[PDB]
């Protein structure tokens, strides 16, 4: 949904 969910994955 978000990029700071991507960014924050690994």
């Amino acid at each position: 949904r978000f990029l700071r969910r991507i960014f924050f994955f690994f």
